[PDB]
Protein backbone atom coordinates (compact mmCIF):
# COMPACT_ATOMS: atom_id res chain seq x y z
CA UNK A 1 0.00 0.00 0.00
CA UNK A 2 2.77 2.31 0.61
CA UNK A 3 3.36 4.18 -3.28
CA UNK A 4 6.99 3.93 -4.73
CA UNK A 5 8.06 7.09 -6.34
CA UNK A 6 11.31 7.87 -8.20
CA UNK A 7 11.91 11.71 -7.84
CA UNK A 8 13.56 13.38 -10.90
CA UNK A 9 14.98 17.15 -11.22
CA UNK A 10 18.06 18.52 -11.99
CA UNK A 11 18.04 20.84 -8.78
CA UNK A 12 19.19 18.91 -5.46
CA UNK A 13 16.92 22.30 -3.20
CA UNK A 14 13.80 20.76 -5.65
CA UNK A 15 14.68 17.18 -4.76
CA UNK A 16 15.02 17.50 -1.23
CA UNK A 17 11.60 19.77 -1.34
CA UNK A 18 9.99 17.29 -2.78
CA UNK A 19 11.09 14.48 -0.63
CA UNK A 20 9.79 15.64 2.36
CA UNK A 21 6.45 15.93 0.82
CA UNK A 22 6.26 12.96 -0.52
CA UNK A 23 8.21 10.95 2.53
CA UNK A 24 5.63 13.26 5.09
CA UNK A 25 2.69 11.26 3.68
CA UNK A 26 1.97 7.84 5.33
CA UNK A 27 0.98 5.77 1.99
CA UNK A 28 4.55 7.05 -0.07
CA UNK A 29 8.00 6.59 0.04
CA UNK A 30 10.59 8.08 -1.85
CA UNK A 31 12.82 5.04 -3.29
CA UNK A 32 15.06 6.88 -5.24
CA UNK A 33 16.72 10.20 -6.89
CA UNK A 34 17.80 11.03 -10.35
CA UNK A 35 19.35 14.14 -11.33
CA UNK A 36 19.09 14.30 -15.05
CA UNK A 37 17.39 12.39 -17.81
CA UNK A 38 20.36 9.60 -18.40
CA UNK A 39 19.74 8.14 -14.34
CA UNK A 40 16.09 8.54 -14.76
CA UNK A 41 16.20 5.90 -17.21
CA UNK A 42 18.42 3.64 -15.18
CA UNK A 43 16.64 4.25 -12.03
CA UNK A 44 13.34 3.69 -13.49
CA UNK A 45 14.77 0.14 -14.86
CA UNK A 46 16.65 -0.58 -11.66
CA UNK A 47 14.02 0.54 -9.30
CA UNK A 48 10.91 -0.16 -10.92
CA UNK A 49 8.84 2.35 -9.33
CA UNK A 50 4.85 2.87 -9.01
CA UNK A 51 5.14 6.64 -9.89
CA UNK A 52 7.88 9.19 -11.22
CA UNK A 53 8.02 12.77 -10.97
CA UNK A 54 9.73 14.10 -13.97
CA UNK A 55 11.59 17.18 -14.12
CA UNK A 56 11.97 18.49 -17.93
CA UNK A 57 15.34 20.73 -18.42
CA UNK A 58 18.06 19.21 -17.41
CA UNK A 59 21.77 18.14 -18.35
CA UNK A 60 22.72 15.70 -20.92
CA UNK A 61 19.17 13.91 -21.41
CA UNK A 62 16.18 15.94 -20.65
CA UNK A 63 12.58 14.78 -19.34
CA UNK A 64 10.75 15.00 -22.35
CA UNK A 65 13.16 12.19 -23.34
CA UNK A 66 13.59 10.44 -20.59
CA UNK A 67 10.11 9.67 -21.06
CA UNK A 68 9.83 8.05 -24.19
CA UNK A 69 12.53 5.81 -23.16
CA UNK A 70 11.16 4.80 -19.54
CA UNK A 71 7.72 4.04 -21.34
CA UNK A 72 9.30 1.77 -24.14
CA UNK A 73 12.17 0.03 -21.87
CA UNK A 74 9.90 0.45 -18.30
CA UNK A 75 6.63 1.71 -18.31
CA UNK A 76 4.94 3.39 -15.46
CA UNK A 77 3.44 6.41 -14.57
CA UNK A 78 4.95 9.63 -14.96
CA UNK A 79 4.04 12.86 -13.51
CA UNK A 80 5.55 16.21 -15.05
CA UNK A 81 6.85 18.57 -12.96
CA UNK A 82 8.53 21.72 -14.55
CA UNK A 83 7.98 25.42 -14.70
CA UNK A 84 7.41 24.67 -18.24
CA UNK A 85 4.55 22.99 -17.83
CA UNK A 86 1.86 24.93 -17.85
CA UNK A 87 -2.04 24.10 -18.83
CA UNK A 88 -2.51 24.22 -22.36
CA UNK A 89 1.24 24.17 -23.19
CA UNK A 90 2.76 22.83 -26.15
CA UNK A 91 5.11 21.33 -23.93
CA UNK A 92 2.64 19.65 -21.68
CA UNK A 93 0.69 18.42 -24.18
CA UNK A 94 3.89 16.92 -26.15
CA UNK A 95 4.10 15.17 -22.62
CA UNK A 96 0.78 14.32 -22.10
CA UNK A 97 0.86 12.21 -25.63
CA UNK A 98 4.71 10.56 -25.00
CA UNK A 99 2.56 8.79 -22.44
CA UNK A 100 2.64 10.69 -19.15
CA UNK A 101 -0.20 10.63 -16.82
CA UNK A 102 -0.37 14.04 -15.60
CA UNK A 103 1.60 17.59 -14.97
CA UNK A 104 2.02 20.03 -12.50
CA UNK A 105 3.18 23.49 -12.50
CA UNK A 106 6.22 24.71 -10.52
CA UNK A 107 5.13 28.40 -9.07
CA UNK A 108 7.35 30.87 -9.34
CA UNK A 109 10.49 29.13 -11.74
CA UNK A 110 12.66 25.79 -11.75
CA UNK A 111 13.86 26.28 -8.24
CA UNK A 112 11.59 27.93 -5.47
CA UNK A 113 9.69 27.44 -1.64
CA UNK A 114 6.67 28.46 -2.86
CA UNK A 115 6.56 24.97 -4.45
CA UNK A 116 4.57 23.62 -1.37
CA UNK A 117 1.77 25.76 -2.78
CA UNK A 118 1.19 22.68 -5.11
CA UNK A 119 2.35 20.28 -2.51
CA UNK A 120 -1.41 19.20 -2.45
CA UNK A 121 -1.92 18.92 -5.22
CA UNK A 122 0.78 16.90 -6.48
CA UNK A 123 -0.01 14.42 -3.87
CA UNK A 124 -3.51 14.39 -5.28
CA UNK A 125 -1.90 13.78 -8.38
CA UNK A 126 0.69 11.07 -7.28
CA UNK A 127 -2.47 8.83 -5.63
CA UNK A 128 -4.95 9.33 -8.66
CA UNK A 129 -2.43 8.23 -10.92
CA UNK A 130 -2.24 4.73 -9.35
CA UNK A 131 -5.88 4.28 -10.68
CA UNK A 132 -5.01 4.23 -14.87
CA UNK A 133 -2.38 2.00 -16.78
CA UNK A 134 -0.42 3.78 -18.90
PB1 LIG B 1 15.07 21.67 -14.11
Amino acid sequence: RVIRVLVVDDSAFMRMVLKDIIDSQPDMKVVGFAKDGLEAVEKAIELKPDVITMDIEMPNLNGIEALKLIMKKAPTRVIMVSSLTEEGAAITIEALRNGAVDFITKPHGSISLTFRQVAPELLEKIRQAMNVDP
